[PDB]
């Protein structure tokens, strides 16, 4: 033996433990949120133009997008030299290639006019959709900016963005290498008109490489145009680290790490020879049913992680021709998908701790806390949640058309649950309804206290009588 | 059965309760909040001026206010043309008919001046009521804007503002189709003094109607005048939809109230034949008495339903001439109640489903809970309230007249709630009053929490002494 | 009993609380915030200069407080012409009288300066006080403004500010009652300089007078020279209600004011017989040492009400020469204390309602909560008590010469409260020490409800012991 | 003994507690925050330019920090003139010497560039460290600006920064005494390009004395240059008291300290001879543990301040000659030294009352209260630990590259302890990442109030059945 089994155990979990920390360790750089919050500060804060006091975050028409393409997106991009046209950014970021933006349009006549309203109104636009996509030239045709291309044609993917999710393909020009060239194209493309009533999205990308810490960067600012009017901007900015092996400490990674993917198969092999006939009742206990979690994220993290280091080469042809455009858009979605399955696995690994520290004098402890305690709440919890949702309802059905933490419901949900903390945002709740604003803030406030306080003493007293 | 009763029951309560979910959802429409959003962007936080930084949420004087209406509210009312004369407002939002702007006035003299200050002031001016509303003609007559219209010639209702409610009547002027003609307006209003030291309120009107989404978007700007300086801007940006029946999914819409008012009659006439002889003791169990709120509710509902439909064809008679002001308050009025009343109607059916799940093993969490802890707290629960509110009125008589948050006793309540949740802004309370604001804040804070664990202390000893 | 007696009493301290409510609704006027919100708004929130950006609320230097004075001062102050010079501010305000500004200084020479530093630096001036006080002339005497007057022939009192308290003589100077003429006088002072090295405080006073609702204003704003540097500002604006008997509403409120001390005079004499040889222990219950305190607030209230009333017609002699400073300074004083004691008198009585709803069958609910629950927190609270001011008391240590909210030890108190309620304001507490500070903030987090819910369940325990 | 010792115990015990509040009192001035502020305002908070607005708290390239240094900073040094040439800031301030300026390097080719990018990347600079410090001339070398000097001919010490610790060592200038050889340096310095791509760090330090109240300021600014690119500003303000003995009040404090070193060592006399052979196991209860503690920080308090006299007149040759520069770090550095350890002792001092208020019958209340329940929540409190942990890694991990609350894992800790506490940022955890940033903090927030209130019941239970 009993000793003996369960200090093995505990030893190779152990090493399986500090393995999987020093892996996550060793990935995890430091001091990276300088190099995206230099670059958001740069293309994201400074007005569009010296007269102007509008930036990026903070657009609200065309007009301020055109001067935005033009200005500050210009000054920032393109960097004159050090003392070559390379444009380091900062002076070490060296811009790679050259910038693409990309726009997405709808068909006109995708609407249902009413009749009433049809000899003022001739021209309608609907929301974006693959159904309503647009795919006809228009304009002076002359190039590749004026003419449909496939998703297949074009190496893209979807991107969700705030309104809705977008395709991938559309009418894109590829900019210039250098300030002149690319402000000449810009000023062709706003003369004959571009974005006319008909454009729902734009996208801008780019990607940078610093040589003094090995990072790659990419940027893909997205611009939305609602059926109503406005525009909504988003920035999105992902560092990448595609070159590896570079010092000894990588190499020791790449040992930890197959080390760890041997702890992997023999947590596999050691646990599935035991949901045999013995122990066949296997999926009780909470223990037994997390390891089955562990293993299948650390496949999952395995297997996207060595698809990852496959095509670190494929995609990095462009060292052969700098003039094009590097797309380095799945390299990322790959890196965010790796980093937080990497940080769930970790998560649940730590938590399976308790199960090892409970063999000791804490059993009467542990045990008593979650088995009587931790069971009956869910049992008489949902009166807490049922009303959490109405609430949640009432609140969609009376704000949400005037109030931002209202719209989409899941909002409505976090929003309560900020009140409930404590972050409260009164004013503009006071001045979108003046009567059942107040009312929903303070019944919601006290009930909530109100049945949690009641639920306790009935736990209180369950207790006392058990 | 008693089974077959109960499932009964909880069917058609089920089909019930998913109607009107559907109802609901199909009701409310998405991504509205962004169009409310834009127009008050546009209209509410552009500066007044390009060399100011004045804009609308901030107005400080009659200056502003002329500056505003030749300015920023031109600006972004008349659009120039799109690559005709009817201002499609962010290209897509088409201004109906003409705006209006109407002010209301009090009559000289209608105060007491004390006889001590007779011989250095010699005008006075009451606040805003009914009986010293003004009814005089003044200035140049000349027409329409300086001679008073009732309130049943001038069609429209009463508005209660920030200060006073305002009758709805008054002298009034219809704004023109262009920008030349409605400046010339306003610069021949501006010039023939028409806000001078007798006006207490003053209205704008409008209204919007955006083709890619069916809705229109009535706007109201109050700015009042009190009697002691200043102004006080206020925006009611609301959405309206009066065109309906225009895709297949508004038929089934329709279908879906038609089965709900089905719905609605047969638990009226099902609960109306067992109010007889048996179960005549029917005030009481909390659940057959909310089943009556539940009918009420509905029944009034419908009624709205029914009467805001019949309208939506009498007063679009706007359709035959477009020149005139379109006047929608009304239609926007009960869109509010409508969506209010729907709203509780929902939340009250939704927290009426814990007497379903009550029948199961759960009878003996739920019976305790409301039956021996649930209604002892409401007896002994006035001691924190009695204080609650004697510190209410403490702050209201302290605080009040310079602090913005205790001024108009029920926002005491609501700041002390804010309070007791963590929303402080204790630099204003300090520099307020430097003695009595923090013994209040301390004290308050202090002696809730006392007093709550007292009480908790004594449930629980009553629990073990029963 | 015994039913009448205490019938008898319930009915007469109703009426005694329902008369001290009509008095105290018909005292506090309604829509006063907005008054004084525009006098600040004007004052202290339009720039010194239309090319600079700085207000009164963020004052930096001297150059800055002399711009201030002869720019954003002279602007609001005196207003042009209504379509006479009276200089109604917005309208109807009515500047009374001239306003005034005032210095105090110190003498050089009052330090004791180190022999080491006896070389480099020949003047010194300590902080303000009453034995460093200057009472000599300088510059050109040539008038008032550059010679000592006492606080005797200065009609005025001591005025608690800041940084000390401030004595109210002092050099004075009446300004004109035309821009003007007080421009000149502003820059006549500021050529032979006035404020050098040795002030150490500066006000300006006057007053207003709305005739559309009965309420004077008196603003006192003083900027403070502290002996390191810089100025501190203070504004400090208080409405009042001079003249009364108006309107019959204020008749009614005197005989509501009679019969108010009738009553007063009636539980008194009722109270002082029955502390006699019957019930001579009457120092106990809680309820009988509180209508001591009652009588005693009201009794001080009503003494400072009699005593604010015969003053409104002396000190308003200044109707018979409306040319010089109407000094009203006291008066205000008055409102202040007569406001705080009437709030705090009407909060007790509204708390001793305790007494008369506990006759009742609620008599069970309190006796374990007043006499068996209230009572044993008080034994073991202490150590909340002596942890939280050693925190205090360490907190000041460490911050407060860097933190604003950690200076002036009494705000430690206050910022410990903020922060156990949510308030936290961390960025400043990390800037000023990286070490002592996330210590001192997660230690005092942990450790206070550590304790207190240790305290919580000692209590627990001994009741059940109990 | 049994009463007499007690007695005796509590009369010494305090009589020391008074001493140290007395020296405390005594050593800690009043209103000191203002001189700081002050500083702070005029140094960090001007613009930069009179035409820009950017300021020291916000810079973000080496042109921003170019015109700061020839721009507001030497504004706000050398002032004109007051109705010599000593440069009186606030006209009270008397700027100390001269300033001096200084930088860190590194080398080029101190990294591994990959042989991939091999072609368009030629030069590569590592972060900051002691074995990549550069220390080779550089352009014209033409004095000390440009010629590296060690730690021992450069008095001074290493700073911990944002980033990194430097070494305090470098390239250096002493700056001028007037305005316009100062402005002249700094032009040289900036022609001859002196910051250019290798530069990792810039100090610049002065220091002021108030003649009106005996204090030093040491003012020292920072400014880092990350390898990613931008700089981090980073200041510090600390004033100083160097010059003692100059009022009566200061020998009445130097006789506290004295009589106080007489009580330290009678405290630990008297504790050295128990520890013997009787008593021998001194290491429990709690209360003789911590005597030592006490007498521990007592004497290195004492040892610090003994220290810390005998150089105030070493260091201050400085008087001998005006025209060098006065290097005050290493007294600043024992202030805040000095007062930490102080604050840590009085805090340990007042919490240490505890074992005398005990002895009167206080003893049952913190029986169970101290030996029964804060010993039991000690024992299953890992629960709550072991998910804070892991939570806090879950964040790092996820989060930290994008937010600044997340990087650098300590303020994970302190973001979890605000966000419990109700200080919420939700909108930057929003944008960051959309699926799993809600997912953590709802499931936070829900799962540490569930595992609480699991071991509050628990907690009960055990008591109930103990
Ligand atoms: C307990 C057991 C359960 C385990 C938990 C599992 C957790 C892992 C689940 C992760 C789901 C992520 C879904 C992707 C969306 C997203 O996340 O992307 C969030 C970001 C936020 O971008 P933004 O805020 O800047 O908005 C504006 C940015 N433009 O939008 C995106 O770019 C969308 C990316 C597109 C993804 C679709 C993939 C299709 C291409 C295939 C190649
Ligand atoms: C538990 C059982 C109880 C059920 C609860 C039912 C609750 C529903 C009750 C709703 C009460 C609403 C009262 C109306 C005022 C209001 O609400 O309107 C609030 C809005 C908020 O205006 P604003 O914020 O824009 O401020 C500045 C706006 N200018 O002012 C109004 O325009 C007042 C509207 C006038 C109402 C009367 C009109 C009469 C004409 C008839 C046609
Ligand atoms: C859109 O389609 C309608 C369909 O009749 C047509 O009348 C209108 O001219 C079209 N508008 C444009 C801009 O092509
Ligand atoms: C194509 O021709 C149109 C006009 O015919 C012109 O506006 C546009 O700039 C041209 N594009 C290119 C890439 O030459
Ligand atoms: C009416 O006449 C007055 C002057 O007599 C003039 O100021 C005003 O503009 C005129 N109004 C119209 C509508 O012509
Ligand atoms: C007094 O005389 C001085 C110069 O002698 C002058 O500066 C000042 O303005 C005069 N004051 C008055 C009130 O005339
Ligand atoms: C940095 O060192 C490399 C090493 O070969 C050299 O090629 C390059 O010119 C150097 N750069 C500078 C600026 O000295
Ligand atoms: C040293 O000489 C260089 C040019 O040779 C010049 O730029 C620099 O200013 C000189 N420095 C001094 C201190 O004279
Ligand atoms: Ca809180």
């Amino acid at each position: 033996k009993y000793l003996k089994s369960v200090l093995r155990e505990l030893v190779t979990y152990l090493l399986f433990l500090i393995v999987l920390c020093i892996l996550t360790y060793g990935m995890m750089s430091s001091n990276v949120y300088y190099y995206t919050r230099m670059m958001s500060q740069l293309f994201l804060d400074t007005p569009v133009s010296k007269t102007e006091k509008t930036n990026f975050k903070t657009l609200s028409s065309m007009e301020d997008f055109w001067k935005f393409t033009e200005g500050s997106l210009l000054d920032g991009l393109y960097w004159k030299m050090q003392p070559d046209n390379r444009s380091f950014i900062f002076y070490e970021n060296l811009l790679l290639g050259v910038p693409r933006i990309r726009q997405l349009r709808v068909r006109n006549g995708s609407c249902s006019i009413p009749q009433d309203l049809r000899d003022e109104i001739k021209e309608c636009y609907d929301v974006y959709s693959v159904s309503s996509e647009d795919r006809a030239p228009f304009g002076p045709r002359n190039g590749t900016a004026w003419i449909y291309t496939s998703e297949k044609d074009l190496n893209g993917s979807s991107h969700w963005g705030i309104i809705a999710t977008y395709s991938g393909a559309g009418y894109y020009l590829d900019l210039s290498r250098t300030r002149e060239e690319t402000a000449a194209q810009v000023a062709s493309l706003k003369k004959n008109v571009w974005l006319d009533r008909g454009t729902r999205a734009t996208f801008i990308d780019f990607s940078v490489y610093n040589a003094n810490i090995n990072l790659f960067c990419v940027v893909r600012l997205l611009v939305e145009f609602p059926a109503t009017g406005g525009v909504i901007p988003s920035w999105q900015f992902q560092p990448l680290k595609l070159i590896r092996y570079v010092t000894t400490f990588d190499f020791f990674l790449a040992a930890c790490e197959i080390i760890f993917c041997f702890f992997i198969f023999y947590y596999v092999v050691e646990e599935i020879l035991e949901i045999r006939i013995h122990k066949l009742h296997y999926f009780r206990s909470f223990w037994n049913c997390l390891d089955v979690v562990i293993v299948v994220l650390s496949v999952v993290a395995i297997g996207i992680n060595i698809y990852r280091t496959s095509n670190v080469e494929v995609l990095l042809q462009f060292l052969e021709d700098q003039n094009t455009f590097p797309n380095f858009e799945h390299l990322a979605y790959w890196q965010i998908q790796f980093n937080n399955i990497a940080a769930v696995t970790v998560f649940f690994v730590w938590i399976k701790l308790f199960k090892f520290i409970n063999f000791n004098r804490t059993m009467s402890q542990l045990s008593t806390t979650m088995s009587r305690c931790a069971k009956d709440l869910f049992g008489f919890a949902i009166m807490p949640f049922i009303i959490f949702l109405a609430y949640a309802q009432l609140a969609y059905l009376v704000f949400g058309t005037q109030v931002d933490d209202f719209s989409t419901f899941q909002e409505c949900i976090f929003t309560q649950f900020r009140i409930i903390l404590g972050d409260i945002n009164f004013a503009e709740i006071e001045e979108a309804n003046r009567v059942l604003g107040p009312i929903y803030f303070t019944t919601f406030v006290f009930f909530m206290f109100f049945i949690l306080l009641n639920m306790f003493l009935a736990i209180i007293n369950d207790t006392y009588s058990e």
